[PDB]
RNA sequence: ACGAGAACAUACGUUCUUUGAACCAAGCUUCAACUCC
């Protein structure tokens, strides 16, 4: 009923959608083939 | 009752003049605020 979570904003207070969190996404969308893409990735 | 007796190797004189510890060099890279009740 309660304890309820924030978007993400600025210190403007508008919400945006950081880069990285799309840079994220597509990272796991592209990483569907080569599972094992390592960590030095280029 | 000495090749002897006296006799300062002493006086004056800047280790000084000229000179960039400089030059080139992204605190950066990969990184979901998420997960399970």
């Amino acid at each position: 009923m309660n304890d309820l979570n924030t978007f993400v904003k600025d210190a403007f207070g508008r919400p945006y959608i950081p880069g990285s969190s799309l840079k994220g996404a597509l990272r796991t969308a592209i990483l569907n083939d080569l599972k094992e893409d390592t960590k030095e990735n280029e």
